[PDB]
């Protein structure tokens, strides 16, 4: 009956992130089974078991047990987390990247279970359904105007920090929302210095969970080696580096990027990955993974109290002698109270070919 009371741009955002059918299609692309394991009846416990099975696998990988041991651990994961490979013979997880794949799958399942719950919630017919979904986020989203000063600056942040080795696409900013998640400013470590406005990209299936529950710490059951710098919340200062984690396609060229205030405090700087980076803090507040190019310094503005690392980017003269060197920086915090969500960008990806 009742007409939406939401701004239209917010109505389109809600419609886009609460699209269960699109999640269904995103999981199907990660080789998952949407009917045998219907997202409508996902539970935390199915996902917890998921993590547990990935831990057994990590154990085999750490022991070099790539025979029967690993074969059975992978089958238990594929049983608790139903996959649909049709005729293909379900493959072994042995590499870090294969492992990382599964973790990203469980994170999306977790955020999809949050989303499903919310969209099925009550169904009070006093308010438009968009309106209900938006209240249930407990997260304010305010459409800023194309002319607005904020749009100007974030546009420049997005374009100015597009990395040159991500030449497979450009990005156009369609819309910009101010985010105010209930409780985040109250929780936030305003005491800590070195507060930066940084990027976070995720699959389109995770935004309801991200906006409703915040960026979360990975559960204890998950394998530590899933995480290059441990179980924390990961941000970049380069737009495209985050944007790659949106997993946008030529057919699905619309994604979302997040800007958050991040209370870095004192960074523990690392050159190479280390899943156990969190124990190496010793009083420091964050991990910084160090890359070859990063925004300058001289272009850094500020915005409601956070330093926006605008570009152009520049060589940092960083290089790792004995192993891999990250192309771009990477920042990890190990507590949600070091994150305050600020903006949500609606972004068109324009793929070269
Ligand atoms: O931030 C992360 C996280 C993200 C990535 C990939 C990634 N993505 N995007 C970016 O821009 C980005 C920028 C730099 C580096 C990497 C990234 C790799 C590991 C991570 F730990 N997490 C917090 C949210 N979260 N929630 C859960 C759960 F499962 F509990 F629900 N697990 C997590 C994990």
């Amino acid at each position: 009956g009742p007409e939406s009371q939401l701004d239209l741009r917010v109505q389109e955002l809600i419609k886009l992130i609460c699209n269960v059918q699109a999640m269904e299609e995103m999981m199907m692309e990660m080789k998952y089974n949407t009917k045998k394991a219907p997202l409508g009846k996902l539970t935390v416990a199915q996902i917890k078991a998921g993590y547990q099975s990935l831990k057994k696998i990590e154990d085999c990988i750490r022991a070099g047990q790539h025979g029967r041991a690993l074969m059975e651990a992978c089958n238990e994961f594929y049983t608790r987390i139903p996959h649909d490979f049709g005729l293909r013979t379900p493959p072994l997880i042995r590499t870090q990247k294969e492992l990382s794949e599964k973790i990203q799958l469980l994170e999306a399942l977790g955020d999809i279970e949050i989303a499903i719950k919310l969209v099925k919630s009550e169904r009070q017919g006093l308010e438009h359904p968009l309106d209900q979904h938006y209240r249930n986020l407990h997260c304010a989203l305010r459409p800023l105007d194309h002319e607005s000063y904020e749009f100007k600056v974030i546009s420049q942040y997005l374009q100015s920090t597009h990395a040159p080795t991500h030449s497979d696409y450009t990005m156009t900013l369609l819309d910009l929302f101010e985010v105010e998640k209930d409780g985040e400013k109250e929780a936030f470590r305003e005491d800590l210095h070195n507060r930066m406005l940084l990027w976070h990209g995720s699959r389109m299936s995770n935004w309801v969970g991200i906006l409703s529950h915040g960026l979360r710490i990975a559960p204890p059951e998950a394998p530590i080696t899933g995480y290059m710098f441990g179980k924390g919340i990961y941000f970049a200062d380069m737009s495209s580096k985050s944007a790659n984690y949106c997993f946008a396609s030529r057919l699905k060229n619309t994604g979302l990027l997040l800007l958050s205030e991040v209370a870095l405090g004192q960074c523990n700087e690392l050159l190479e990955a280390n899943p156990k980076a969190e124990g190496l803090l010793q009083g420091k507040h964050s991990t910084k993974g160090l890359g070859k190019m990063a925004p300058s310094s001289a272009h850094f503005v500020t915005l409601n109290g956070s330093t926006v690392p605008l570009g152009p980017a520049s060589d940092t003269g960083i290089l790792n002698p004995d192993g891999y060197t990250l192309n771009y920086n990477e920042y990890i915090v190990y507590n949600p109270n070091q994150v305050r969500m600020r903006y949500l960008l609606k972004v068109q990806f324009n793929f070269l070919q």
